[PDB]
């Protein structure tokens, strides 16, 4: 599994180093990446298979050394992206979406400007749980695959966001809210909410393999993430 | 009246300011001062923290975002209002309250939302933050939770507020903030017309119960800003 996790980084920042523009990416099952909204255009002309992206990625590009440090170890993934790639691998279509039934892996890349690339790979079923999303879809859908409307997508979206508390008491948008305000805006008054919220995230949600890279003499060059969050 | 003479004046430091820095992406974050200068926020709360600037002095609050995508630029456009956490904040303060030991903004009067497509446009909202609060139910929401007597709230009599305003009340069309947030961004910026007649719906609750704000509208073209119809931008590409 860390063998896979370990070829995913190292094509993402391939083609991070190659391109230095571009944001979101698919990676195929035999480790092709390409631009995400290209490769759409080609799934709905039948050129390409959405069955065959593995991984979603999606880079961040910051210029702030206290805003890269807050992304690459507290940022939380978009919750109708894990509710969509959640559904989706379940076995339900949601109306308009064409689906990839096959997506392990959410990949969330942040390049501080080049000095530093960071990657943080996620199992999105494992993400999913942390985020409480099969048991509201269990609730709401129950177990026979089918294609949801967008009222359906709706109202589940509205229980996961802001209705059930996910860390430290807390719903998705206001753990979206809170730390953000002490860490990146510099509120000092919201340090004790955004330092509990901060707790149960790192011990109630899932690990990232974390892969850490310097850029030096036209390369990015691989390096431990604890160099990068010690200096 | 003389509001929307104001408005165009500070539509213009903001497009002179983007321009300057287009010449020489670098700020963000604006603070536009009464008597009209233009300074990023940052810097400003420094100078504050020394005691060279006055936080009183702020007339307007600038949030530029840049895009690179015409369908979110225009997205940002019509939908891009500021942050809940920014209202609510910028309404206790005016109103008299102290959220806990930071420095307030009590002479406020606006909230601007720049953006810059790539450089090709540039699309100015101004919000009059009391108009804005009051759609939003602010008023009464801080009125039943606090009281009318300004007073320091602590974070979490701020964090209690703004539950209740952005994920409790229907406020558009039967939703809570954070769906109509969302909603017209699946219709727009996701792409799925499966979410089209939903987005109308609070497109529509939008147009008629929220105020509506000052839109100026410029292209670039040869080193330099110049004025276009906004109505005409929808139109390109």
């Amino acid at each position: 599994a860390t063998n896979d996790e370990e070829k995913l980084a190292d094509i993402v920042e391939n083609e991070i180093e190659k391109e230095i523009e571009n944001f979101y990416y698919y990676i195929l099952r035999d480790g092709k990446i390409y631009p995400a909204s290209d490769y759409d255009i080609e799934v709905e002309k039948g050129k390409r298979s959405a069955n065959d992206i593995y991984a979603f990625v999606e880079t961040d590009v910051t210029r702030d050394f206290d805003e890269f440090l807050f992304d690459i170890d507290y940022g939380l993934p978009s919750i109708s992206d894990i509710l969509k790639f959640y559904l989706e691998k379940a076995g339900f279509r949601i109306a308009n979406e064409v689906p990839t039934p096959n997506l392990k892996y959410y990949i969330h890349a942040v390049v501080e400007f080049p000095q530093y690339l960071a990657v943080n790979i996620y199992d999105i079923d494992s993400l999913a749980r942390a985020l409480r999303i099969p048991q509201i879809v269990e609730q709401k859908l129950g177990n026979k695959p089918r294609t949801i409307t967008a009222d359906e997508f709706n109202d589940i979206e509205r229980i996961v966001a802001e209705e059930q508390p996910i860390l430290a008491g807390y719903t998705y948008d206001e753990a979206l809210r809170i730390p953000y305000h002490y860490y990146v805006d510099h509120n000092n008054s919201f340090k004790d909410d955004a330092l509990k919220i901060a707790h149960a995230y790192l011990q109630l949600f899932p690990t990232p393999y974390q892969v850490c890279y310097e850029w030096k003499a036209r390369w990015f060059n691989k390096i431990d993430c604890l160099k990068l969050e010690r200096l």
